[PDB]
């Protein structure tokens, strides 16, 4: 298809495991619609301990990964990836992802991540080796790498061939037609499509309205949907 | 320790060794820190094929995940859990982690993480099942697990022995002593611990500001962060 490469430096590839053997993405690497490489810092190392971290200039608690074998790992990569692969650093001082980020990330034939563990690295490999910077959320983990899977993940989705607007999904029912006395919404039974649509489109617009009107700010709602959030504006009052 | 136990629900539960065998995450677990045991709905099926998807009411392209084996495996966690565990299912519809929901989300000594596949779960599951919806992240991803882990890991650092304020990290260096041209600040290495710290503090209140300057507002600066802010704003001016 219009496949994807995407280069992983970490010290511990056999996480992605998590996304290459199972799922969506799973299928999508055994059919070569994703190709997924890494390259383990411990492995360009030199001295007997294979030692990966390193001190922080100016004290403090924690260590940083050490520069040289990660510098020669994502040299490594960038060989192997050829020209036009963009550098990503993960990390919570980058752009917040979005589905608007994923989208734009995804425009890319080659990727390389970078996955920081310890406490990170070093400034002067960000402004020499990484072209973009990317949070995946406002929080802190103990590593960089979920949150290349989860960038992996989102991306892989706009792959041709890998799946078989700005709202909130709506509710979803599958049988039983009674479950625990709640029954399903009768115009899901209708087989009236139309209203079928205009219903699950309803059920957003007022989903989005209650839990995330922030959301509702970015968009300019078609006549339809303004007319459908008023009723449900309406209806809920 | 002030160990943690989280009971997941998951049509692929061995993408949680990714967490459960290697780092920080992976030691807790073999340190009795933190617990993490998995359900399959597969397991909780009793047709021939071992169906666990099913048809939504009303049409549309995907599937969900179907009602009887998930809500099986669900009870059969909560049975296991005994009382006091909070069930919560990872969606885009659920409130946005960040790291102050991660703090309240580590005050649980138990949780259960329901982990979607397909295209969602019964919305009467969720009102008859799960305590809390919570979101990772505004994007899509193709199953809940990787949500799973990444509140797993966040909230794995809060447990006492796991390890060894608002604004963005300051910038980390490690040897060697100059990289591409590029030198390490001379106040990192000048030993003066208050230098050090008043200067880290500069650059996150410099870097929020610059990146991120709306998590500024949501903040009562100290009159040691105003005044360092008011210089970094007058020096990059
Ligand atoms: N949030 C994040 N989006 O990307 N990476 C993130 C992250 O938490 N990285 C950790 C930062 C602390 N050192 C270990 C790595
Ligand atoms: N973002 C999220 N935060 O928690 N789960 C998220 C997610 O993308 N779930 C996918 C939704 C589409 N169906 C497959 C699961």
């Amino acid at each position: 298809g219009s496949h994807m490469w995407i280069g992983v430096i970490s010290l511990f590839p056999e996480m992605f495991k998590a996304i290459t053997e199972f799922g969506v993405t799973g299928r999508a690497v055994k059919h070569n619609l994703l190709k997924v490489e890494c390259w383990n810092p411990r492995d360009f190392t030199f001295d007997k301990h294979k030692t990966v971290d390193d001190r922080p200039y100016g004290g403090g608690p924690g260590m940083l990964m050490m520069v040289q074998p990660l510098r020669d790992a994502i040299h490594t990569a960038k060989a192997a990836a050829g020209e036009g692969a963009k550098v990503i650093y993960l990390s919570p001082q980058g752009r917040k992802l979005d589905q608007g980020g994923v989208t734009e990330l995804a425009q890319n034939q080659k990727l390389i991540l970078v996955c920081g563990r310890y406490e990170g690295i070093d400034e002067r490999l960000i402004q020499t080796e990484i072209d973009e910077e990317w949070s995946i959320g406002d929080y802190v983990l103990t590593g960089g790498e979920l949150p290349a899977m989860t960038l992996i993940d989102a991306v892989a989705r706009f792959i041709p061939g890998v799946l078989g607007d700005g709202l909130l999904d709506c509710p979803h029912y599958t049988r039983p037609e009674v479950l625990e006395g709640l029954t399903v919404p009768p115009v899901l039974m209708s087989g009236h499509h139309e209203e079928i649509r205009k219903w699950r489109l309803k059920q957003s617009l007022q989903r989005t309205w209650l839990r995330r009107p922030e959301l509702l700010e970015g968009l300019a709602l078609t006549d339809e949907q303004r007319k459908l959030l008023k009723e449900a504006q309406a209806e809920h009052n």
